[PDB]
């Protein structure tokens, strides 16, 4: 069958698909038409129906997996449209992780003779992350950071070596936030989580601004000024608060200026979008910093799709973790940040 | 002069006023009319102008302070109306703390010959808290907790002994959140803070519901169902997530169901108010829990005015700290929770 790895999250389904490229003359004959048509459909389209997308730029080319050479493909669509995915399948071993592997188990079984193997999300994320870093991003680093994150004239994306990755704090920002401590390839745990995550950004921003997509929310936020909504340290003290090392620009109360009716009447939708993004992103950074201190881990890697096409939040995390930790913690990012669970599930295939 | 302690916060001014009750015959004669009129005005009114309130139920009666017997009074008004307060003063040694002692320093000095003594907010809060607990609340406990916080048929307010208070984690929920670690009467520090505090609750709730006061926001929240807005663990997994001990009712993504347009069209204002309260309160509890673990402190006391007339948030904190800590942390509350800085400032008077 086609080799697939699926992570069914609270918001998106992520799918990794291994396309063989070493198909012999005999294998091509012995392959049934439906399998030929699935392969052509997946490799000859970048958009699938109305909501499916192949992230072509992430493709890993000429990988050797399970004794075959192939290309690894990365595909996403909304969990809301899984019934359409399953219906098209009804007209194969599926390794699946994420909460939806449980919630939608019975739906996958409406595909006759399909074997569903639910795999642990922690195992899948950690194995997928370590695997992609080990094989590299077509010879480039999978892991990167923002150098001189405090100085905008210098701040630039730079590669980071993870060849000895342990220990590692993984902050998975999806609908919510989960925080993992990875001490070895076989010693890792979920530390905690927070409910202020990507779904909070999109849900609040939609209520506050009427935006109808993640990308629209980010474009609004890119034009806004969060200080129109937030109450800063300088608004309370008149300036910096030296005694505790709090700069005047630090947010003392997110949305705290919105207690005043006249300020609510003057704030723009873009300002509210940016305040929502800043609020969620700073809270994630601060929770990550507290967990890193408790776990005694100084490398913090952020994954999930909250950070897809979201350089604002990445740069805010890079600057804030470095600033508030006095340079003791480093924010790290991964090119394949949304897909590690899906890859880890795919890598579970030989165990069945 | 009258003895006053003032904490000028980002949202409210809190004032503690010592009313002497041992005034002799000679002292009553030697007292000037304006001082007699300030004392009568303060003790014969419970509302001052349109926004000032004396919290009569908090009054400490027949306290011995600075060698005199008197009553200690607790008064609050919005920082927005400090210009009215200062203008009425212009028609005394002032010990003042909070960010506004700095921001409004020059305004207080428009009162001729007034000496303003700015005092450190950390010193004032800790000294005020320890003092009020030491003298008691008219013979009753100043400190209380909710017994059997996990079982609603049993959960009830009960007194808690702080006669040996150290160590103590103090979580001051005002406009924002500050977290203090108190190891001794002379060894204490600010641990960190978060910007998701009372101002975030009121500001977001005002944007989302059109409420025009803190009390109205709480009344709305009391009637709402936060699960109409929040995405729960059971919404993602179909049920509990046993592998990590996450119950199905835990919030996986605050406001996370608001990414769906049809759900935004069906949610009520009351539901949004409750989701805002739950979101802010759970984040505060979780940050407090992480800080308590890092500080190795198992008693967490919550202060500030976010919890005034707010039993929902108190009970949510009590239950959540006990549940998520597997009973290792205890949430503690104080009757005078909004006023400790103001008292600590007053207690600084003899140093001048
Ligand atoms: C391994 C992996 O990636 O799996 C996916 C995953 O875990 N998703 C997920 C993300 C976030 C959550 C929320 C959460 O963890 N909690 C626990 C801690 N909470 C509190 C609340 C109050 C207090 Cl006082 N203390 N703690 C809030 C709720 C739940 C599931
Ligand atoms: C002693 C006392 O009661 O004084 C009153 C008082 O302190 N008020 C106050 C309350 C809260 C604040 C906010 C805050 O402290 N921070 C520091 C930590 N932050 C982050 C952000 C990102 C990351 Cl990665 N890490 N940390 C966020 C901003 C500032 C002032
Ligand atoms: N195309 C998108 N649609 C919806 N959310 C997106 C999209 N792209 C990025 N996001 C962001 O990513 C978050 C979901 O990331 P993800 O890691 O896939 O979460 P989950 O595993 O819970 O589905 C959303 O809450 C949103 O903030
Ligand atoms: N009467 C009120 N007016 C405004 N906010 C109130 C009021 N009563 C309680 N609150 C809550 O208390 C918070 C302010 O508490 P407080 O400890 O006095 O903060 P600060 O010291 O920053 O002024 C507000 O953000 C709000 O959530
Ligand atoms: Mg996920
Ligand atoms: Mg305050």
């Amino acid at each position: 069958s086609p080799w697939f790895g699926m992570d069914i999250g609270g918001t998106l389904v992520k799918l990794s698909y291994f396309e063989p490229i070493d198909i012999t003359a005999e294998e091509e004959q012995e392959e049934v038409e439906s399998l030929k048509s699935i392969r052509k459909y997946l490799t000859s389209n970048v958009a699938y129906g109305s909501t499916g997308i192949r992230d072509v730029h992430l493709e890993l080319k000429d990988l050797t997996l399970f004794g075959r050479r192939g290309n690894l493909h990365f595909i996403r669509f909304p969990t809301q449209d899984l019934p359409t995915f399953i219906q098209m399948g009804r007209d194969t071993v599926l390794c699946a992780t994420g909460g939806g592997a449980y919630k939608f188990e019975k739906d996958f079984r409406t595909i006759g003779n399909l074997h569903l193997h639910k795999l642990d999300e922690l195992d899948c994320l950690v194995k997928g992350l370590l695997y992609i870093d080990s094989v590299s991003f077509n010879g480039q680093a999978e892991c990167y950071y923002f150098a001189n994150a405090s100085e905008p004239e210098r701040c630039q994306k730079m590669p980071f070596n993870l060849d000895d990755p342990y220990p590692l704090l993984v902050v998975n920002i999806g609908s919510g936030v989960s925080i993992l401590a990875v001490h070895s390839k076989d010693n890792y745990k979920r530390v905690t989580g927070t409910s202020l995550g990507g779904g909070t950004f999109l849900g609040l921003c939609s209520l506050l601004t009427g935006c109808e997509s993640f990308e629209e929310a980010l474009e609004m936020a890119s034009k806004g000024d969060s200080t129109q909504a937030d109450k800063l340290v300088r608004d309370i003290y008149g300036g910096d608060y030296e005694r505790f090392g709090l700069p005047g620009w630090a947010v003392a109360s997110s949305f705290g200026n919105m207690i005043y009716k006249e300020k609510r009447e003057s704030v723009s939708k873009e300002d509210l979008a940016r305040a929502t993004l800043v609020t969620i992103t700073n809270n994630i950074g601060s929770v990550a910093r507290m967990c890193a201190v408790n776990e005694k881990i100084n490398r913090v890697v952020f994954v999930g799709n909250f950070l897809r096409v979201n350089t604002l939040s990445m740069k805010l995390l890079a600057y804030a973790l470095d600033y508030w930790s006095k340079g003791q913690l480093k924010a790290l990012f991964l090119e394949h940040e949304g897909y590690f669970g899906a890859v880890g599930a795919l890598l579970g295939l030989p165990n069945f």
